[PDB]
């Protein structure tokens, strides 16, 4: 099945970036793919610490701040927290196994390091904004509309997680367990590792962003600007995280990788685009929970589906998809000052 | 049956360090047990890039080591190549789905990174010390030797995981899997995590340290000075390693945490004790093949033989070991210099 030293020798530039060969030796002298190798180097050369970051007057601005706006604030920041509570385990935990070419698995080894200390800078926030931080986090386990914004994340991953492990351990087949027929089909576990793929696009490139905007809104009134400055790494760390995953489903849709992907891609084209649209959906309907108790300058549930719309966009031309809104500028190009 | 974001609202102060509630919040306001988190805060401090270290003297020096001195060098170099692909990947893999605390789950995901970074780093001295990188790095997925004395490492974590993902599908019990009767014991998965930890304990803490020995015999003659530095780097890596499963050892054979880890650690002491004794022996085993074309002044069969029997007790000693060899004070107390 999966091995943690496979010791046959084989040629790391010919194996496809999943289901081949797990890798032996970790080597970085040479790649199928220099894209990887590329990330690693750029989110080596932006590691930061969190600590490091004064954030000793965001705690009398949220203060300060009308009870609406705390709501948007912490609200947003929790979502924030349990994404990448989930990042930062994730793509190890159902990427690995699956990988075979030495690259692809040091980046995402790489980028879900990176993803734990953005987990360590949310700590570093909520310690110095609220007297105790287990109210925020127990919140962001139960909380009923941040569960329903984040609805189908971890099941995406865990369903790929369970497939590949009975891959691994019985193999292709029509199998019985406990009286049970099991089937296993290589075919069906490529297509959910590449909608779970697709899943972790939009959740990098669309959800992180549109929680970016609120984060930033707060900055651009010189309020919260230690969280700003956070964020500010935060998202500079992001784009290359997405960078990584475009690049991952663009080769496999290309056919360049392997052909069965390609076919892959194709057949799931509809339900792709839909995916797409119900993750923008959900972020929309975030908005009805976030301003429930008013809005804010510069940030209204108006101008965040806009926001949402504008970027879900962008982030599904960018894979090949069609375009599910109508096209506008920015609809708030002061972000750019962030991003 | 694993999740990536466990949605039941749990108290991670009192889960055990493994098999508990998967972690559903990554948050670092609060520890069962603080070491790991100043590991994970010592790690970071010790963030190194290993591209920066200038290894450009070290192609002269190489290139002009007698052709048997070349042999030990490029022979160690290649083992702690194989040593750390294996710990770039394993810990994730094997470790991780395993955790039930956040600062135990992090530390895990750091040190996997950090053993990335390590990997990087025998790429940066081999592809500036030879020609033709990959003649080094296929002789270590075929060379017998390093493999002999590699074996068991990889099919350790290996069994781990078949074990994991057994448990994780299928849950306790006695089942019957394509007419086969197999059986799932929560029991014995423990006791083959808890043996792991012990192995993962000699692997770092014994087999690395002999390998610095003799990358440690050139940077006293004043050669290989890159080298010299990375090794000096990564070593202070090891020991933070090293002691994060000393602590997690510790700690289940304290009763403190899972009361049947401690259990488990009396009742099979007898089987750390023999894979602490295997492995030395397969780290004397190495010397014929390490010196076979000639020793150096200082550095030789007797002297590493010698050294594995001093560090074993050591090692073997600070998690409550009996010792299987005769005390004696350190052979290559030069050693200290770089440590
Ligand atoms: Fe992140
Ligand atoms: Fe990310
Ligand atoms: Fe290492
Ligand atoms: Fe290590
Ligand atoms: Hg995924
Ligand atoms: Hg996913
Ligand atoms: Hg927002
Ligand atoms: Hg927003
Ligand atoms: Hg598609
Ligand atoms: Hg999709
Ligand atoms: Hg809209
Ligand atoms: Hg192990
Ligand atoms: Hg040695
Ligand atoms: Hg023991
Ligand atoms: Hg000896």
């Amino acid at each position: 099945a999966y091995t943690t030293f496979s010791q046959t020798k084989n040629d790391q530039l010919k194996e496809p970036m999943f289901f081949g060969q797990p890798v032996n030796v970790a080597r970085y002298d040479q790649q199928k793919y220099d894209i990887f190798e590329k990330l690693i180097e750029k989110q080596l050369s932006f590691f930061w610490r969190p600590e490091e970051v004064d954030v000793s007057r965001d705690r009398i601005d949220y203060q300060a701040l009308p009870e609406h706006e705390k709501h948007i604030f912490i609200s947003n920041l929790k979502y924030q927290t349990l994404l990448d509570s989930i990042q930062g385990r994730s793509p190890n935990v159902a990427l690995l196994p699956l990988i075979s070419i030495p690259e692809l698995e040091t980046w995402v080894e790489t980028w879900a390091f990176s993803e734990t200390i953005h987990s360590r800078s949310y700590t570093h926030i909520i310690r110095n904004i609220v007297n105790d931080p287990s109210v925020v986090f127990d919140d962001i386990v139960t909380n009923e509309q941040i569960q329903k914004r984040a609805e189908g994340i971890s099941s995406y991953y865990d369903e790929l997680i369970e497939m590949t492990s009975y891959w691994h351990l019985l193999g292709e087949g029509t199998h019985t367990v406990n009286g049970k027929t099991v089937t296993v089909s290589l075919r069906e576990l490529k297509k959910k590792l590449y909608l779970c793929l697709m899943s972790v696009n939009a959740l990098e490139a669309i959800r992180f962003y549109v929680s970016f905007a609120c984060s930033f809104a707060f900055a651009e009134r010189e309020l919260m600007e230690g969280n700003a400055k956070i964020i500010r790494l935060i998202a500079r760390d992001e784009a290359l995280h997405l960078t990584g995953t475009q690049h991952m489903l663009n080769l496999l849709r290309s056919g360049a990788d392997d052909p069965e992907m390609a076919e892959i891609a194709e057949e799931c084209k509809q339900e792709c685009y839909d995916l797409f649209v119900q993750a923008a959906q959900q972020e929309k309907d975030w908005a009805d929970y976030l301003f429930r108790d008013g809005s804010m300058i510069g940030l209204n549930k108006d101008i965040l589906c806009q926001y949402v719309e504008y970027i879900t966009n962008i982030r599904m031309q960018a894979v090949g998809l069609d375009l599910p809104f109508q096209t506008r500028s920015n609809p708030i190009p002061w972000i750019n000052t962030w991003l």
